[PDB]
């Protein structure tokens, strides 16, 4: 199920916790960026997806702050999960930093991700 | 605090909101026709501790279009930064992923833009 | 005719361009300080027959910023619609990738939205 | 190098020629989606890229219309070339298709391309 550690291809890691009230909770270890250790993350998913194979639907974001570091800036990625031999779940992400007014126009990375439990 | 409170945009979307300060957002997120029909959890966070140099604050939250009267499978998120002022503001962009087969991944994401304003 | 002719975005961006009867665009893009040196060629296309139902016009282009003065090793482009008015406009998001090293990548991209009002 | 015949994950045809002006053009044939046949592409790429290893930066832009089909829709590319044994364009793009201003909200595609020589 989605309920358990991912990892993706820059080697982040991904624990995830999916309740029946359609909540995620978890942490998010990144390999790359300012960032040290653990943060927590928290997100939404669709409890009751549809049948036909389609997968299912979810979001979370992380605040890139916690007792050891703070990068002023948050991710959240939106994507779903699909269901198969090998279960992944396929996301694209947006990362933004605090920035002044003048400076939103590069406050903003995207990118895509694809996690697996290897 | 600053972000504490109810937000909307200008299609119509409101959303009402508490920032802990554990740095958790938690609220309800109600689409443009104003009816119990149309409310949904919302779930994020917050840099509870910004910068100091007069950059906004960073933030990010996600909405599945799930509740008691129907059921989108899809889910939005939204992520940007609070700006403070007389008239404070939340700048954002924001990923809609749909439930898809595979061979329909790739036209599962809508991406757009949304500013709130605070009430 | 309508796409034909200068733009100018809120940051002080400006861009002439000339749209062809065979769906390409072609001009010149000029970043906010107002010189020679931030000036750079900008290649695109549009719907040269755009519905009829009230919907806006679909177009995209490139810019590559490097010039005769200066390279920054990166491309932006932008994909939106143009919408006639009294006063037209033309709506846009926009994806900036830098050159990087595989290690980088995911820190390639920036994303961001613009709206050009024509002169 | 940059110029010749490409192919991305969906099995789209992507053929270009890149000027030593940084122009691009070519003919772009998509696998999916409302298109038939071949389409015009026109882009920019970076003519005098950096040496230390890094890509070299490139965009370029679809208006899906040709004398089969009209989809009322443009896409445009943006990413990098990058060398090695195995050559790669990699790409995110931004799919947007006219529309009312009521439902410009759901306007706008937004995907990852990977291409290859293959
Ligand atoms: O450090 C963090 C937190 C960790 C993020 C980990 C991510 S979340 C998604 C992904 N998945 C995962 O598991 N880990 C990563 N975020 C904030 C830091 N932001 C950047 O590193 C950043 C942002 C913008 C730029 C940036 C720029 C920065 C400043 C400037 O003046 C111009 C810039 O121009 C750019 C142009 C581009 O095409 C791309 C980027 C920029 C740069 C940079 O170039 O070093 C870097
Ligand atoms: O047909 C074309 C031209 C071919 C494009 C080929 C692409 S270019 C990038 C990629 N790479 C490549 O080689 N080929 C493809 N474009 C315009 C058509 N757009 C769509 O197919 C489209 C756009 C939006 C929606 C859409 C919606 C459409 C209508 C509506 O009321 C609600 C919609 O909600 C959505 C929610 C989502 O999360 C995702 C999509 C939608 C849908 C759909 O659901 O069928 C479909």
């Amino acid at each position: 199920g989605i309920t358990g550690t991912w990892y993706n291809q820059l080697g982040s890691t991904f624990i995830v916790t999916a309740g029946a009230d359609g909540a995620l909770t978890g942490t998010y270890e990144s390999a790359v960026g300012n960032a040290e250790s653990r943060y927590v993350l928290t997100g939404r998913y669709d409890s009751a997806p549809a049948t036909d194979g389609s997968g299912t639907a979810l979001g979370w974001t992380v605040a890139w702050k916690n007792n050891y570091r703070n990068a002023h800036s948050a991710t959240t990625w939106s994507g779903q999960y699909v269901g198969g031999a090998e279960a992944r779940i396929n996301t694209q992400w947006l990362l933004t930093s605090g920035t002044t007014e003048a400076n939103a126009w590069k406050s903003t990375l995207v990118g895509h991700d694809t996690f697996t439990k290897v």
